[PDB]
């Protein structure tokens, strides 16, 4: 991606395809970028790369 911000998962999200990424509350993330309306975020966690809903994550200060 482009930006260095740390993000963290606010809620558990379970994937439903091989392009979505399961995340658990409190998990550290990097945001690579966004989908066409910003409502999905492409992220990396320790467990891999894939898409998660944007409202399930938040930047950390």
């Amino acid at each position: 991606g482009s930006h260095m911000n740390l993000f963290v998962a606010l809620y558990d999200f379970v994937a439903s395809g091989d392009n979505t990424l399961s995340i658990t509350k409190g998990e550290k993330l990097r945001v690579l970028g966004y989908n066409q309306n910003g409502e999905w975020s492409e992220v990396r966690s320790k467990n891999g790369q894939g898409w998660v809903p944007s409202n399930y994550i938040t930047p950390v200060n």
